[PDB]
């Protein structure tokens, strides 16, 4: 078992890069849809846009990542990995063209939100099934796609930036998120292409040569992970991007203290903290210390929630200051991205090889669930 050059590890890493980057693209780009609806609307469209995608992406993300759980021993792998990449590098090269097309409000509404539906029913298959592949290779190989998902956010957090600050239409910025995105997808396919050839890869792959069972035995890192986004995103971003400074010397400050302090500082260390689960992976698989970190996380409901935000109606500021803000929000995402990988990395190594790759799709249901439960707490918070 060599890696010669680490090969198929950086293209696990670039796998994980692909699976997000497209979407978190299309997410950092909701002022364009938005502003696109208001600018052509003449209980709003754009009112309602950030909770219609919500129900659009978790529903599909939820149901197909069930499903996979469930049928991914159906389909072969190839074929829901490359056919999952081409269909979204279809749909976002037409939600790229709709940029430069007239179209009405409410239809540019519905295709959005269809396309909206598409990219994460395939992006639940296509994350199951790559969770499901690691699940027959080394820990580390989990931690290259989480690692890689957390680059896709860090890459997310510096275009925001840069769209700001070029003072660019928000269209011709979210055209080019959506281009690129394109770019990287049409890439994370030949990566895939390329692992085959590779000897290490075959040596773990040819190992493919009871659900209910199999859950028993991941329930603790299956659970623990859906707390995990259970608690992230219920703060993160609908609560979290409503905190405003309190030491803001610049009216420049406005439009940049959210893109900074809250995304960029989260993708920032959610990535480093996945991304340190390659090499370091305390308190290990079998530590209960991993589920009671995961547990102790719901302090950052209070914590955030007390934070600056502004305007409010019931609630004080404990935490006025930004630096607390933007201390709260790097162990908010480094505890997330360190304890997540190891969740996902330990799952599928509670169980024997003939059932690592089922228990690896389970532990991307979870995950999902998770993502989906915060979305629900996050839209009463
Ligand atoms: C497709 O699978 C995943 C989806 C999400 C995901 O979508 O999370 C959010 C769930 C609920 N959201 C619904 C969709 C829209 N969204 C609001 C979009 C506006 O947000 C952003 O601009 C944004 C920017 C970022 O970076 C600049 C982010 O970090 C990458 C980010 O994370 C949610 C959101 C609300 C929450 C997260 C994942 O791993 C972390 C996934 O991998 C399993
Ligand atoms: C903002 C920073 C961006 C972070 C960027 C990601 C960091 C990459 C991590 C480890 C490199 C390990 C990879 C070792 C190089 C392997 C290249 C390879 O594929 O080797 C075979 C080649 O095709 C024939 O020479
Ligand atoms: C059970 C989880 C399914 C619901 C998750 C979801 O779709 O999010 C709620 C949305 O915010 C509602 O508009
Ligand atoms: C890491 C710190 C990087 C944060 C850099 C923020 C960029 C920014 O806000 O720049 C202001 C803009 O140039 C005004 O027009
Ligand atoms: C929240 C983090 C704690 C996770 C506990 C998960 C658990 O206890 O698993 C129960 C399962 O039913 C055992 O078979
Ligand atoms: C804006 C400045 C922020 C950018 C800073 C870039 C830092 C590089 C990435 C993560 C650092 C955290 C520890 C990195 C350890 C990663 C382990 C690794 O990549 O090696 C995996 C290899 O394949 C073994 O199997
Ligand atoms: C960034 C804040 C978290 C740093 C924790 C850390 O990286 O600890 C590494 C440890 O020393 C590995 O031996
Ligand atoms: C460690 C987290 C950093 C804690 C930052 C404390 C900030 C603070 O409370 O200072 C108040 C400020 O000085 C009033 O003007
Ligand atoms: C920062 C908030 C804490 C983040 C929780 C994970 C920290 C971690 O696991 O680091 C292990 C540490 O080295 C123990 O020896």
């Amino acid at each position: 078992p060599q890696d010669r050059y680490k090969a198929v590890w950086l293209i696990f890493f670039m796998l994980g890069l692909g699976t997000l980057l497209p979407w978190n693209f299309f997410m950092t780009a909701t002022q364009y849809f938005t502003n696109r609806l208001d600018m052509s609307q003449n209980n709003s469209l754009s009112a309602i846009f950030n909770n219609v995608m919500t129900l659009c992406a978790m529903l599909p993300l939820l149901l197909f990542t069930y499903l996979n759980s469930f049928l991914h021993q159906r389909i072969p792998q190839s074929v829901r990995i490359l056919g999952s990449l081409v269909a979204i590098l279809l749909v976002f090269l037409i939600t790229a063209i709709l940029v430069k097309v007239q179209l009405d409000a409410l239809p540019f509404f519905v295709i959005t939100m269809i396309k909206i539906v598409l990219i994460n029913s395939f992006g639940a298959i296509l994350q199951g099934s790559l969770f499901g592949l690691a699940g027959l290779f080394p820990a580390s190989y989990t931690a290259a796609i989480m690692s890689g998902q957390g680059l896709a956010g860090f890459f997310a957090s510096v275009a925001m930036i840069c769209a700001i600050a070029s003072g660019s239409e928000l269209s011709e910025s979210a055209f080019g998120y959506f281009i690129t995105a394109c770019a990287v997808i049409i890439l994370t396919i030949i990566c895939y292409l390329g692992l085959p050839r590779l000897e290490f890869y075959r040596y773990y792959q040819q190992l493919k040569l009871s659900i209910k069972a199999i859950l028993k035995k991941i329930s603790v890192l299956a659970f623990s992970v859906c707390f995990i986004f259970t608690i992230t995103i219920g703060m993160f971003p609908a609560v979290t991007v409503e905190v405003k400074s309190s030491i803001a010397g610049s009216s420049t400050w406005e439009r940049y203290f959210i893109p900074v302090s809250c995304f960029l500082t989260f993708n920032i260390f959610d990535w480093l903290g996945r991304s340190l689960t390659a090499v370091f992976m305390w308190p290990g698989k079998d530590s209960r210390w991993l589920p009671s970190l995961v547990l102790a996380r719901l302090v950052f409901v209070p914590l955030l929630l007390l934070c600056n935000i502004k305007p409010r109606r019931y609630l004080t500021v404990v935490f006025e200051h930004d630096a607390w803000f933007i201390f709260f929000m790097a162990a908010f995402a480094f505890s997330n991205g360190y304890l997540a990988s190891l969740c996902m990395c330990f799952g599928p190594k509670k169980v024997k090889p003939a059932e690592a790759e089922t228990a690896g799709a389970i532990m991307a249901f979870f995950l999902c669930l998770g993502l989906a439960l915060g979305a629900v707490f996050s839209f009463l918070f």
